[PDB]
């Protein structure tokens, strides 16, 4: 129930700001100076201007490299987040991965829901529990997700811990 | 560190799924059954179909009342989240409030960033910090935000507790 660095990357609900001390609220003491995520008064930098840093809380990254929502951010020139333009991925886009663990459809576009994560999903958080490892032809997961001992892809201690076969295995 | 019920509605970074037990990760153990938020494999219900409920993690709510991203969610029929169509608010939309604490610009659209939260911001997370309470004509905050004893609007103990003049106080 702590956010930001104090809460392991955790984000507040409904865009509430995470203060510099790692708590959630709204007002000058949270969204003001040292705001870590949420609706920070000084918008976070992103995109090419911030070395490819993503926006927290699924915010759109404008082309000036600033995080937010609305036409200025999600519209023309949007570099990441729920951009109003469709975002290509997968074989159709040279094996590109969707950002923010979004699922790449079979048709080559980024989204979340059964239409993207279901049948034919190419990468990201696909619902298809595709088996990996020594039991499944040696195949490794997408998105450097850990292939667990029992041959399923994921992230977390169960996948990346003891018996992790490939992926972002803990060392 | 904990997410969901266990971390008071807290959300995981990069659409990781909050498992039924309050931990963040990816894979059937987090995204499957009991997933509280994030890229859940069975998408949350939202909108008119689900009692006016919003999507976690700023996901769009489709016309059919399910949460996600991509054209089918954020495009036509979107009833919530960062829809591709501009959402109206303020004196133009009969004093409506933007969803998920977004700022209603003075031009009557919902967004986040200086264009929306700066001068003219009507409601939501405005950076302007207009004083409220006894000090400030008796002006009350927008969004049932707590007006603190020092005449600032916000959400959290310093705002909503002792000497909270108006808004969702605790006293």
């Amino acid at each position: 129930q702590r956010c930001g660095e104090q809460g392991s990357g955790m984000e507040c609900p409904n865009n509430l700001c995470c203060s510099q001390y790692g708590y959630c609220g709204m007002g000058g003491d949270y969204c003001g100076k040292g705001c870590q995520n949420g609706a920070c008064w000084t918008s976070k930098r992103c995109g090419s201007q911030a070395g490819g840093k993503t926006c927290p809380n699924n915010h759109c990254c404008s082309q000036y490299g600033h995080c937010g929502f609305g036409a200025e951010y999600c519209g023309a020139g949007c570099q990441g987040g729920p951009c109003r333009a469709d975002i290509k991925c997968g074989s159709q886009a040279g094996g590109k991965l969707c950002p923010n663990n979004l699922c790449c459809s079979q048709w080559g576009y980024c989204g979340l829901g059964s239409e993207f994560c279901g049948e034919g999903c190419q990468n990201g958080a696909c619902s298809t529990d595709k088996p990996c490892g020594k039991d499944a032809g040696g195949r490794v997961c997408t998105n450097n997700y850990c292939c667990s001992k029992w041959g399923s892809c994921g992230i977390g201690p169960g996948y990346c811990g003891a018996g992790c076969q490939s992926g972002g295995c803990d060392g």
